[PDB]
């Protein structure tokens, strides 16, 4: 039955608009296969189209906003794009139609409406670009009847091992096609849909924009060569209409020019499914997916007071749709330094200089190929997998569709190497590398990131203990399915736990350090004078200078998270010996968090270091790090340490702002200094952990029940309202929020863990 559910999940999830790095395109979850993408741009002159055309996602003054209004990767969804530069409001509807043996069929409608500011006779070029990778596969445009291009539909017929036979149609569409009365029309036609079928080596087909422009440029070269000149030039839109030449190839460019509003469909029909997809099917399936989305949302994300109103529901649907709509499929090689230089051990004072020296040996090389199916922090800025971000992304996604979340977890763990390492940033293949400066591509096997994916597993385990609709929860509704899943995953979880302990160990025995356990101490590798990128809290202040004798309280807390998960999952699988080992480890961390990290004088937890005099010293910087044992759920509900942390949490002169908890205290010497990334601003992910833990204390008997209820109530409201107000005003989720003004700042379209807000509103943790 586990095999059966797996096969049905595979077929269900195979197709999607899984290219979030671009405004709109599709690909299946197969490395070398068929991929599509859309481009559009107004043309008002002979030189503007290169500057107006749109393809890869960005966010700047010429784009009002864009994103998914509704989305479910099993069914499809609807995206809206509001383009100021091109004067257009665009909708892309995508829908999936199950059937056959190759992951089913799909369709999309592309609709463009000029906004109020645009000239009513604006000319817009639209291109649908199709490529197919694979040694043996084939794809051919059926030639038109007409002399110069197509009066009606463009049909591509293709075949591959992965997809079997299929056809992909770009419909005639609706809207005015401009017509040229120029002499050129005798040789190029007066204006019509055109197709060019080309071939390039497979590894460059992703380069759609250069490939398109190389063809446009050759068309212009032809004009010049054939005496079309400035004494009597064709209109710009005709200069930029490709000469029709359909045929066979691994690239097909389908181009249309519209005057005023327009729309057209893309119909992909899997031959193994029988009857082909029509436009009427598209319209029916789009209607049905919306109805299903609405019903699931009201069940899964039932927003509680004071967020029950229609305005907050629309807000929630947007934040959620943008999060799950960010899911991509990525495939290719990644850049990794496999030297294991000894400098990377960081065992000496001044280690960051030695590690820099090793990095300058540039031993990294491409390896793989790897694949990844994952949600992402940001379409325009960070369109790829980030390890600790993904644990937060999956908490709302697991609510919606636990089977999908487990699929993504499995994808990530399938990257793990023989030692237990998963690179914290997954830049897979040339297309992915194209967005990233070369200096930032290389991944390092000694660099960790918080194991937040364990949080998602925790929720799954709790559900486990306590047709698309059926598949979405199959792994919990069938207990033996969920548990076979855990059985396969458990060894990888254990390997990663061992890896943290092997590679991120701190030093107790070499110094005058007294503690209950001589084993439990942790130090994040990879720190520089001003940063600790691997912790996730880039510029949060740490001991200065960095030192091989540092101990980081957040990392120790994350180890505690992992050991608790392993206790839960080990128990289910009957791993008796393992559980005894984990039990002793947890006891040890509970004691050592106190012995090595608790500051009585400051009333919170602190990182530690070793003095100029080789003595243990606490380094207290009150902020998120100070709260880590509470955030990760390691403190008992009656702990006096807890009570002091609640005082710090609620203190307006420290962490509490009207807009959420500040990352760093206003009273800290580093508040609002340098780049100020994690040195004051409000971050939704850590606020989310605080909210969930406050709620935990609030709904249990104990000394702090009432304090926690009060802080829970207010922090929920502060956080939700901050993200809501900014969204109302700007259309965006932001990376972080200003604690003085409440304004979203840093990057836009951060969905992204800011989307946790949907689950804070729905409550009932
Ligand atoms: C070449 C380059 C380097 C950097 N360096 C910082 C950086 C790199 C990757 C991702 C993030 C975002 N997040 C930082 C969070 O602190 C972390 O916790 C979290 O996992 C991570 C993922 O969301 C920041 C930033 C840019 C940039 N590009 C466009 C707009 C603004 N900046 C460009």
């Amino acid at each position: 039955l586990h095999s059966e559910i797996g096969r049905l999940n595979n077929q269900s999830l195979l197709w999607g608009p899984y290219r979030p790095n671009i405004y709109f395109g599709t690909r299946p979850r197969i490395g070398k296969s068929l991929m599509t993408g859309l481009m559009w741009g107004k043309i008002e002159s002979y030189t503007d189209f290169q500057h107006t055309v749109r393809y890869t996602c960005e966010q700047n003054e010429g784009m009002k906003g864009y994103g998914w209004d509704e989305y479910d990767p099993r069914r499809g969804g609807i995206q809206s794009i509001h383009d100021i530069q091109n004067g257009l409001d665009i909708t892309t509807s995508f829908v999936k139609i199950p059937g056959g043996a190759h992951g089913g069929s799909w369709a999309a409608r592309i609709k463009g409406t000029l906004n109020d500011d645009a000239p009513k006779d604006q000319k817009t070029i639209v291109v649908f670009y199709v490529s197919q990778e694979g040694e043996n596969s084939e794809l051919e445009a059926v030639p038109s009847e007409n002399e110069f291009g197509y009066e009606g539909d463009v049909i591509l017929k293709g075949r591959s091992e992965a997809l079997g036979n299929y056809k992909l149609v770009v419909t005639k569409g609706k809207g005015v096609i401009p017509q040229s009365d120029h002499d050129l029309s005798r040789l190029r036609g007066p204006g019509q849909t055109v197709v060019q079928s080309l071939t390039y080596p497979d590894e460059v087909l992703w380069q759609a924009k250069p490939i398109l422009f190389q063809q446009l440029k050759a068309g212009i070269d032809w004009l010049v060569e054939n005496k079309y000149d400035v004494a009597d030039p064709p209109p710009p839109w005709q200069v930029y209409l490709l000469a029709n030449k359909p045929g066979s190839g691994n690239v097909h460019i389908v181009q249309k020019v519209f005057e005023g509003d327009f729309e057209f469909d893309i119909l992909f029909s899997s031959e193994s499914a029988g009857k082909e997809v029509t436009s009427k099917d598209l319209e029916r399936e789009v209607k049905q997916a919306t109805e299903v989305f609405g019903e699931r949302f009201a069940r899964v994300f039932d927003l509680k007071a004071p967020f029950q109103g229609d305005n907050y529901k629309k807000f929630g649907k947007s934040m959620f749709s943008n999060l799950i709509g960010g899911i991509g499929y990525f495939y290719g090689h990644s850049l990794v330094d496999r030297s294991y230089a000894p400098e990377y051990d960081e065992e000496n004072e001044g280690f960051w200089e030695d590690a820099a020296e090793a990095r300058a040996r540039h031993q990294e090389a491409l390896e793989g190929p790897y694949e990844l199916f994952t949600s992402i922090p940001s379409r325009p800025f960070f369109p790829r997998g980030f390890l600790w971000d993904e644990g937060f992304h999956l908490l709302p996604i697991a609510d919606w569709d636990i089977d999908l979340a487990l699929e993504i977890i499995k994808s990530w763990y399938n990257l793990m190497d023989e030692d237990g390492w998963i690179a914290r940033e997954q830049i897979l293949g040339a297309e992915a590398r194209s967005k990233v400066p070369k200096e930032f591509q290389t991944q390092y096997p000694h660099y960790a990131n918080p194991p937040t994916l364990f949080l998602v597993l925790d929720n799954f385990v709790e559900r486990l203990r306590k047709l698309d609709e059926t598949l979405s929860t199959a792994s919990v509704d069938n207990p033996e399915v969920g548990l076979e899943y855990l059985r396969r995953l458990y060894p990888l979880l254990r390997r990663q736990f061992d890896w943290f302990r092997k590679t991120q160990a701190g030093d107790i025995k070499s110094y005058d350090r007294e503690a209950y356990s001589t084993k439990e101490a942790y130090r994040w590798r990879g720190r520089t004078v001003s940063h600790c990128l691997t912790s996730g809290l880039d510029d949060y202040p740490r001991p200065q200078p960095p030192h091989p004798g540092e101990l980081h309280v957040d990392l120790m807390s994350w180890v505690g998270v992992m050991v608790k998960s392993l206790i839960s999952i080990g128990s289910l699988l009957g791993a008796t010996e393992d559980v005894e080992f984990y039990t002793k480890v947890l006891d040890a961390i509970e004691h050592n968090l106190d012995d090595l990290h608790w500051s009585e004088k400051e009333g919170c937890y602190c990182d530690a270091t070793i003095d100029e005099f080789e003595e243990h010293k606490l380094v207290c910087h009150k902020g998120y790090i100070s709260l880590f044992p509470f955030l990760t759920g390691l403190l008992k509900p009656d702990s006096p340490k807890l009570g002091k942390l609640l005082a710090l949490i609620g203190d307006e002169s420290e962490l509490w702002s009207p807009y959420g908890l500040r990352s760093l205290s206003k009273k800290d010497e580093f508040y609002g200094t340098a780049e100020n990334y994690w040195r004051s601003p409000v971050w939704i992910n850590i606020n989310y952990l605080a909210i969930v833990q406050l709620y935990n204390i609030a709904t249990q008997d104990g000394p702090y029940k009432e304090t926690a209820r009060d802080l829970y109530t207010r922090l929920r409201k502060n956080i939700v309202e901050t993200v809501y107000r900014n969204w109302e005003e700007t259309g965006f989720a932001w990376e972080q929020y200003n604690p003085e003004t409440g304004k979203g700042q840093r990057t836009q379209h951060f969905t992204g863990w800011t989307s946790l807000v949907v689950k804070i509103m729905s409550g009932h943790h």
